[PDB]
Formats: structure tokens, sequence, C-alpha cells
């Protein structure tokens, strides 16, 4: 009900103007009606609309220069007049005539000396999904996005600063990147850099960060505007010789590669949620870098880390498949034929120097688990952190030496093995299968488990009530309700044989009810899930090399934030020896057509 | 870190020239700066670059005739000057001005009598995946690939030999085939054969082999350049009459068919790893040949060989399903309820003349196995060779008459049957299914088994530890760890019933842990593999008739290298009777449009 208040305040505009004879005459270009209305009788110029209108705004708004030409004699000051509030704050008609692509009142408003530094700080201008557009504050920023080139040139020649910023600190170059017209506004980026002319010592306007620290070049990758991003890259390259079809370009690589905690571009591509920002990875100075950062120094450190984790888990299972485990020298089986178990897990027997090997092997896991936690003092981290807890839980479970120590080990073990699937990504032709797991679970199953869980709560609740009458000595599939659900779930997945005795009679309802479950769930609801998961695999494998490439970048950056220098140099050829300065470049070779 | 050394040596070029005022003036075409720099003061001409530059090379390189015209007065000898080393060896500016498609300095370098036999024997010119291009040594070879026709004509008129060869012995015709521009360089093949003019008695330049014995025509099929390959075939045909829409062409078939150990084209298409070389098979003189070589003399010898192998295996199983096998007259079952077995396989009882049939039938397999090995004294050979070993192993296992003779027989038997899938290829509509096996195993499963083997090492290791407490008399699925893995694998593939007793209680962790395994592995990871293998079948069956055609060629050639003459004539109509010479041709008929 929030956007309703916008429209109520927008209908009132259509009401206040409709009830005022002045501003209704401001709508239609009836000069002769305005002559009798203004020049003859006295009328106030400050008739404020629903959110701060003037008639001079309305004549600007409904494409009326001719009405606005009448106003300038009566209104010397409404040129400077802003709009009041709550959608439109600080907006004046200088902003408005720009938005309507021209009026030539833009000339006349500057002939009345309109302030070009006025800030449209209203709610409707600030960046939001609720707003269909984002043009910033200053009217110079407005003319850029609408592509009115001479009107832009009319603004610089009247002293509009290109270096002006909004509430978010975005300059006008940042606003150009946010446009869905990509190549259509890309020419404006060429135009406005020609108006850098007074070189500021701070920046030459092309490196200016916002309040969240974004240069427009880094903003281009984060917003995924590849068409913008190529064109800014055309400036960044510095080519060497060409050799027939061969060409030696030399890309800049300053903001792209990691710097002295600059928070490089490759980080912010991964951390953002805009999926089309990962289209930046296929751009040719980027794609070569992360290939070079992987084929050297990325892959062998990763494979060295993988072999350690293998020997960690093998050391874990070996001290976990060997456990103390006395015979059940304690009490006899008190429920008949129920408590089949005989071990009950020894207390403090740390003798038998085979266990001294096990004592050493137990310490290796505990030491390695703390290392993971000492890393993680600040989708797989949640596994490896909780892996380490279940090691520490069963460590404290054995120090207290309490009873239920199988459940932390069973939690630790499957999570211990399945967390080497993290290491499968650095072995291309095995990379995107992890992504196939994630979309099938979190994107498909967790929006289809909710439907299947309904049906099992029908039939398992049914089958229990059918077999409340029966002796659970024969077909004990449904002796109690909690295991009745567990029985039906394996019947849903076609695991259990299906309860059928052939020795005694079955109740009459079961044969009806099970064949119902056979149709609706075994062939029907199950294969629908298989049809879902089959579509996801084909949807993933069509694009898998981009997705493997996204894994390498996410790993390499994560390898940087968890590993110091002196064994990782930063990639790219250094400058400073070849007369190139502090910028670390890289070159690449390409045959043409 | 190897290609880094190229770029360091390439940046130094951008440094040495940048620090030398001469060679920096060689970059930009400032004649007036060169006038004061050269004509006024003394400057050495031998200022060598990073790998052997001269200023005369640089002015040639950065498109500067006007700078190079200044140099020719001061440099009478740098026309002849090569580049020094390690990327560029023997390269001179005669090579360079060719690569820049023209300079008309090509006229002026020949006006200074440039040696057109100079060899660019550098590392960057030799054939490599590291090099983006391959142009050979001589500058005549350079002008051909870049398609500068008159510049080529300018080189023949100055005595450049067309018969020149590189380090690999490739002539310029071989270099044309290696170009990715296929029809764009195909016209050069027409041009240069016009310059065969002095007919050498060795070859007329169109049959010249390289150091690995490749005529350019055979190189065209090996490199898979079908567009080249059609055009060379246009020369090879010699058509007879045309009859309205009917046409009787008569193809040459000299290098294509097998010759006196020529190593024919059809061999080298199969033996190469470039997959697009198997696009040559669909070309119409080729495709007809291997069809004729199969429909006669290829299929019936293959079917005769298939029937023998059937009667071989039937003779094998019949003497292997009948085995000596005494009762266990030896020791009693020493572990209780464990060693259920009663045969222990008789020693030297070769009596009971039913076994004399078995003795003869045993010899038939041993004789046939040695025949395979006597063939293989020099993807299915590895099966049929190891098949023969497991026959010879169980042969020696019975001569020593040791105990464990079931394991060589079990190895021999499944490999004995599955090796008739080799014979399925000569039965079209059954051919490519073997290829469907190979891609599903070696191309899909062996890059997905590594992921599934992780998960079973989780759960089978888990389920053992859960059932360490339990009595293995009930649910003995996990009594020991080595068979615990074997239990879970069949649960992964939905084979075992799933362990559930309903008579005793289960431990609390199992119901949690098994349902985890039920979701993640039975429906999820399993069907992902089925989604992979389903995609491979559709990818194969879309193109299966080309792949069946590739099997016939691979079989027929292999049938030639393992079968003498006098029952295999070489295909194609012989010449020499019809005035056609020693070349064995073939004709074919085709209705037109």
């Amino acid at each position: 009900s929030w956007a309703q208040s916008r429209d109520e305040q927008n209908l009132l505009q259509q009401k206040r103007i409709w009830e005022s004879p002045l501003l209704l005459a401001a709508k239609d270009n009836d000069v002769q009606a305005l002559n009798k209305l203004l020049k003859y009788e006295d009328c106030k110029v400050h008739q404020r609309g629903a959110m701060g209108e003037t008639a001079l705004h309305i004549a600007a708004l409904y494409d009326n220069l001719e009405a606005a030409m009448v106003l300038m004699e009566a209104a010397p000051e409404l040129v400077f007049e802003p709009m009041t509030s709550e959608l439109y704050e600080g907006q004046t008609a200088l902003h408005i005539a720009v938005v309507n692509q021209n009026m030539n009142l833009v000339r006349a408003l500057l002939a009345r000396r309109a302030s070009v530094s006025a800030r449209a700080t209203g709610t409707a201008f600030r960046r939001s999904p609720c707003n269909l557009i984002y043009f910033g504050e200053h009217p110079l920023s407005f003319a850029a996005c609408v592509n009115s080139e001479e009107i832009v040139r009319l603004l610089i020649e009247h002293g509009a600063d290109i270096r002006a910023q909004d509430s978010l600190g975005n300059t006008v170059l940042h606003i150009l990147i946010l446009q869905p017209n990509k190549t259509f506004a890309c020419q404006m980026y060429n135009l406005l850099l020609s108006y850098d002319r007074h070189g500021d010592h701070l920046q030459p306007l092309d490196l200016v960060p916002n309040h969240q620290g974004l240069t427009p070049f880094k903003l281009a990758g984060v917003e995924g505007n590849t068409v913008m991003f190529q064109h800014l890259m055309q400036k960044r390259k510095h080519t060497q010789w060409t050799y027939g079809p061969l060409t030696s370009t030399l890309y800049d690589l300053t903001e792209i590669d990691s710097s002295g905690d600059e928070q490089s571009l490759l980080e912010l591509i991964i951390t953002t949620k805009k999926r089309e920002a990962r289209q930046i990875l296929d751009q040719t100075p980027v794609k070569e870098l992360v290939s070079l950062k992987w084929k050297r120094y990325g892959r062998p450190y990763f494979c060295m880390l993988g072999a350690i984790y293998l020997l960690y888990i093998i050391c874990f299972t070996m001290c976990c498949i060997y456990r103390p485990l006395k015979p059940r020298t304690n009490n006899r089986t008190s429920p008949r034929d129920n408590t089949l178990l005989q071990q009950k897990l020894l207390q403090e027997a740390y003798m038998t120097p085979k266990d001294d090997i096990r004592l050493v092997g137990e310490l290796v896991t505990v030491i390695g688990a703390i290392i993971i936690l000492l890393v993680e003092v600040p989708p797989f981290h949640v596994l490896i952190i909780t892996y380490a807890f279940m090691v520490l839980v069963t460590m404290v479970m054995r120090l207290i030496s309490a009873s239920g120590e199988v459940v932390p080990m069973s939690f630790a073990l499957v999570l211990g093995w399945c967390n080497v699937m993290y290491f499968a990504r650095g072995f291309q032709m095995l990379g995107p299968f992890t992504i196939m797991i994630q979309k099938m679970i979190f994107g498909d199953l967790m929006r289809f488990c909710w439907l299947m869980a309904v049906v099992i709560l029908g039939f398992a609740s049914a089958f229990y009530i059918i077999f409340q009458t029966e002796d659970p000595e024969e077909l004990g599939h449904f002796y109690d309700y909690p295991m009745a659900l567990f029985s039906t779930f394996e019947l849903f997945l076609t695991i259990i044989d299906g309860p059928a005795n052939y020795n005694v009679d079955l109740p009459f309802m079961y044969s009806i009810t099970y064949a119902a479950f056979a149709i609706i769930a075994t062939l029907l609801m199950l294969n629908l899930l298989i049809a879902m998961m089959g579509d996801t695999h084909w949807r993933v494998a069509h694009e898998r090399d981009e997705l493997w490439r996204a894994q390498i970048v996410a790993t390499t950056v994560m390898l940087e934030r968890k590993l110091p220098r002196c064994l990782w140099p930063r990639s790219g050829i250094c400058g400073r020896e070849y007369g190139l300065g502090d910028r670390w470049f890289l070159r690449v070779e390409d045959r043409q057509d």
C-alpha cells in the first residue's frame, strides 16, 4: 500500500491543476487566455501544486514553450523556483525542459540565468527499484542520459561542473553506466572526457570514487555493462607493434589485479548478486589474467592444498573406524529382541599401544580442525566450519567421556568427505558438477520437497492407521508412527521391497491404498522430480565453461585473502624497469581475421 | 613461466628502441629528424636491439617507407642484415615488409638486391602451438599465406625457388594447407602451380614429401582441410562423357588406396588425432571407395572372422563350465558358518573320457589364444591381448595345478564375450553403440566416478561406525569395513533392498543418516549421471553414420595390416589394359541437379 501514496499525490496534481484556472491554462497552450488571465488582472505566481508545482513547471512539463514565454514577464523568479517535497525536492523547470529532450527554453532559462547546479534531491530521483529511472541530481546529469548532445554543450558553456556528485557521490560518468541503453550512452562518455579540460590534480575525473569507493571503470564491471566495459578498456590498452595478422597489445591491469588492499575488480564481480556481472569474465584482458593466475601459482597451490585435505580425512577415518569399544559387560538386554547392541564405548582405556597410534592420530584431526577455526575467526565455509565443530564436539564428548559419541562422528564424517568436492573445481571437466548439485538441491529440490512432503504425510499416516489392527510381527513396516514415515519415504524412492507377506491376509484397505501410492508417487511424482533435475543438468552443461571460470576466480581471490606474500607474487609483468612506471601490465598476442 | 621470457625479451625491444634516439627516430617517420641525426653526425648502423633489431628493421616494422628511404644511403648492407637470435634468427626486413602486406620497399630492397633465399629460422617461426602462425622460412613462403599476389610475382621474377623447403622439409604448398583461411589461400595453390614451369625430373613439385613423408595432397587430408582437399581432387579426376544429367568421372586413386607400403591416406586419417580430419571421409571419391571396399571383400571376410570368434568362445565356455571339481573331501569347515564351499578343484584327474573331450576343448582355446599373441608380437587390442593372457594364465595355473584358478577364468570370460562387440561394427544400425559405450565410460563416467567415489567414502564409512555397536547377525550389511563399501555401492545404484529389520530397533543415527543418503545419492547424484549419459547418446546418434563410416575404414586398414594377398586384391579398376597406365582408377556415376 506504499506506492498508492505516490499515486494519490499524483492524482492530486491532476486535481489541483484541474481546479485552478491558472494552471489549467498552463496545461494547454492558450496564450490569449493567459493574456487576459495574467496581464489584465492580478494573480499570484506562487500557486503551489500537489508536491510543489508552479505553472511555469507545468508549461515546461506539457511541452509548452509558448505558454512559458508568457510567464517570463510575470515570473522573473520562478525560473529559480524548486519543487517542494516528498517526490520532487529541488527540481526546477531547468531540469524538466531537459527531460523533454529540448524546449529551447533551455536557452531562455539560461537567458534568465537559471542555476545549473540545482539538485533534484527528491525521492523519485534517488536510486531505487521503485523508481523506473536514475538520473542523479544535477541537470547536467539529466542531459547526458537522454542523449541531447548540443544541450549538454549548452550546459558546459554556462559553467556546469562535470565533477559534480549526487547523494551517492556518483559523478555523471557513473550515471551513464547505469543506463540500459548501453552503446547509446557510450558516446556521451567520449564527449564528456573531452570536457575534462582543466586537469584537476586530485583526479582527471576518470578515477573518482563514489561513497562506496567505486571508480566508474570498476562500476562498469559490477553493473555488468560489458559494452561500456569494452570501450573503457580501449583507453586502458597500449598496443605495441602489429605484425601482419599478429598484434602485441599491452593491457594496463591496475584496478583489475589485486593492489594494496584496493579491493580489486575481480572481488566485486564475485561478491555482487547481479549475474550478468559475471559476463565480464569473458572479456579478453580479464579472461587471460585468471587463466595465467591459475595455470601458474593458482592450480599447484590448490592441488597442494587438496592433497593435504585428503591425508587429513584418511587420518580421520582411520582413527574413527578404530574406536575403544568394550563388550557390553554391563546390563542385559532389558527389552526383549529390541536392544540389539553390544559395545557401549570404553571410558578411559588409553592403553594398548596400538591406541597410542590412535591417540596420535586423534590429535592430528583435532589440531587440523582448530586450524580451520583459526582461519575462520572472521556455501562451503559453512560446511568446513561445522565440520570442525563436529570434530571439537566429539573431542569434548570424549573428554567428558559421555555416551552419545556416534552422532558427532557421523556428522563429521560425511561432511568430511563431501567437502573435498570443493577441491573438484580445480580439475576442469569436473568443476561445474558441484554447481549441478547446488541448483538441484537449493534451486530445485527445496522448492519441490515441500510438495512431496505433503504426500508422504498422507500415505504414511494412512498406512499406520491401516496397520494399527495388524500384528507388527508380520510386516513391521508401520509398527510406530515415527518410523512409519521413514518406511514410506523409502517406498517413495523405491528402496524398500514393498510390504507384502503372502502368508497371512492383508487388510482390505491396504491393497487399495498402496496401489494408489504406487501410481501417484513411484512413477508419477518421482519422475517429475527426475524431469526437473534433468532439465537443470542440460541448462547447466550448456554454459559450463563460464561457470568453471567463475569458480577459479572465486577460489583465487579466496586464496589471496587467506595466504600471505613471499610465495604468491602478484601476477603480470612489472613496470619500472622498462620505463613503464609502477603499473604492472600484461601483454597478449592475437592473430586477426 | 616460459612464455614470460618471450615478453621480457619483447618489452626490452620496447625499451632499447625507446632509450636509443636513433631507433626511436626509426619508429616515427620524422625524416627531418633523421637528416640531422644521420647525415650530419657520425652514428653507427649496427645498433642491435633486444633480439637483433636494426633501425632498418624498425622502419620496415612500423610501416615507414619514408624512414627506410633515408636509411638506404647510410645502410647499403643492412638490407642483407638478419636478426640475431632466440625468437628471430635469419629474419631480415625483406621478410618483414612482406608481412605488412606491401611496402614497395620490396621493390627497393630488390633494387638493393635483397637475398630472397634468406631463412627465418627463429623460434617464433617454427611450428608450434605457442606460435600463433606458421609461415616457414623463405620470404616467398611468407607472401603466399598473406595473399599478396603481385608481390609473389615480384619474387619469382627475382629468382625465388618455389622448390625451397623449411626445417620440416615443407615446401610452400605445404604451408598453404596449414592456413586457417582455406579458400582464401586456395587460389595461391592455383597460382604457384603455374610457376612449376621448369619441370624437374624428380617431381613436378606437386608430389614432394616432407621429412615425415607427406605429399601436400596427403597433408590436406591429415590436416582436415576439406576445402583444400576438394580443389586438389579437381585436378585428380579425369572425367569421361556426360549424358544429360549423367556424368562419368574417373578418379585417380593413387595415393588414396593402399600401395606398396606407401602408407596410404586412409591410414593417416585414422591415426591422426585431429578429429576434423575425419571429415575427409565424406568426400565423394573417398566415401565411394570405402563403401566398395566394404560391400565386397570387407564385410564377408569380417563376417567370416566373426563366426570363428563365436565358435571360439562357445568352445571356451563349454570347457570352462565343465571343470574337474571333486567334493571337498579335505578338511571340515573351520570357521563356523563362514566357509560355505565344497569343491577345491581336482589335481591331475584327466580320466573319465568325457574329460577327453574337455581336454581337446581346452587345447582349442589355448591354441587360439597363442594365435592372437603371435599376431600381436608387434581400444580393443588391449582387450584381446589381455584376453589371451588370462587364457595362458589359467593354462599355467593348471599346469602348476595351483589353487586360485577361478579368477583368471572370470577375467577371461567376460572379456571373451565382450570382445565380440568389436564385431558389432560391421553390422550397421549396431555400429556406433560401441562408440556410445566408450564416451559414456571414458568420456563421462571416468570424469564423474571421482565425484561419486567421494560420497560412498562418506556414507559407507559412516554406516560402519553406526553399526559398530550393532550385532551383525541382524543387518550384516556392514559387519566389516571392506564389504561396507560394497554394501553402500549397491545402495547407491539401488540394488540392495536397503537395510531394515523391523524386528529389533535400529540405532537413532541410522534413520537420519540413511535418509540423507537416500536423497543425495539415490535420486540426486545417480540421475545426474543418467542425465550426463543421456546427453552423450543424443550427441552421438545425431552423427552416427559418419562414425560408423570411421569404424569401417579403421577395420579395413587393420584387415590389411594383418592379412596377406592372393585373397585380398587391391580395390579399384586396374589401368594398363585400357591405355591408362599403372594407376588404378575408379569411376562413379552421378545425376546432376
